[PDB]
């Protein structure tokens, strides 16, 4: 029951994101790995908190069958914390550069003017790389399934009062196809009020497209009572990851500002000039 142009949107979307979404993480590699007065100390403590707000292990399944495996360490007061940064933020940037491919080749992002793609690109990235970390996660096991590569979260009831890890977890009750979730990328992807965007009007209308089209996907698709009231619960959950977005980019630069680790493209979503 949607229209041509819905439909012709549905495959453009999907197109896009079978083209740029490694979804074995193939292409992942010569990644890092964890080694084998008042003002500048206040910091410290949030620091602490941050990093130890969800903590996860890692493994390496080798292609001969091998297995490595990586427990983190537990905050002594030192260094140690910072160990999984470079690795999170080796497979961070990966994500980020297929988000980027991701919003290069839809149609409708391409025609924007390149200021509003970048500005556009700067607010959504961590956005869309949630929403496609949520499609490999586990929630049964707690452990997102990246190819060779899972992170395991190490009872769950004060785990899930952080806000990102609740979010993973009710997006994956949902049950959502793959057309739901790269509709919630595409509407993500065109927030008109990131900071920088010009043409406001142009991305709000392409908005509210997206946001129709999966609204009527829904009807079309889903009749049980279940699904009742599915396109405003995903909305919601919208909402809450742009939300979790700010508290998280927060939370980097606090940790960049004392312990540096951004890649450079992550410093070029994040707005780092590179000039202290
Ligand atoms: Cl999102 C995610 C997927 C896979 C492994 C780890 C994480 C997580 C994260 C958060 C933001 C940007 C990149 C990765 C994360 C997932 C859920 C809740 C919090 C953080 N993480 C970073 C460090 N420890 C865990
Ligand atoms: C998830 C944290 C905030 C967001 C941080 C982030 C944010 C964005 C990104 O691209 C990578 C990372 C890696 C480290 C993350 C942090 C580790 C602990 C903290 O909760």
């Amino acid at each position: 029951g949607l229209t041509e142009e819905q439909r012709m949107m549905i495959r453009e979307l999907m197109d896009a994101q079978m083209k740029t979404f490694d979804t074995t993480f193939s292409h992942f590699k010569n990644f890092r790995l964890p080694g084998v007065s008042r003002e500048e100390a206040a910091k410290w403590s949030q620091v602490r908190k941050d990093l130890c707000s969800l903590k996860v292990s890692l493994q390496l399944r080798g292609e001969d069958g091998s297995v490595w495996n990586y427990k983190p360490p537990a905050d002594s007061g030192g260094k140690e914390i910072f160990s999984l940064l470079p690795h999170m933020a080796d497979m961070s940037t990966y994500m980020f550069k297929g988000i980027i491919s991701f919003a290069k080749v839809i149609s409708y992002f391409r025609d924007l003017p390149i200021e509003d793609q970048i500005s556009l690109l700067k607010g959504a990235a961590f956005e869309l790389c949630q929403l496609r970390f949520n499609t490999v996660f586990n929630a049964e096991t707690g452990t997102w399934e990246c190819g060779r590569l899972s992170y395991c979260l190490e009872g769950f009831q004060q785990l899930l009062l952080e806000p990102m890890l609740k979010f993973h977890y009710m997006l994956k009750k949902l049950q959502l196809h793959e057309e739901e979730y790269v509709l919630m990328q595409a509407i993500s992807l065109f927030s008109p009020d990131r900071p920088g965007v010009l043409q406001h009007r142009v991305v709000d209308q392409l908005q509210e497209q997206f946001a129709i089209t999966l609204k009527s996907y829904i009807e079309c698709n889903r009749p049980q009572p279940a699904h009742r009231f599915l396109f405003l619960k995903i909305m919601a959950m919208l909402t809450e990851l742009r939300s979790i977005n700010a508290q998280h980019t927060q939370r980097l630069l606090r940790i960049q500002d004392i312990h540096p680790f951004a890649t450079p493209l992550m410093q070029e979503l994040f707005g780092i000039t590179g000039s202290l």
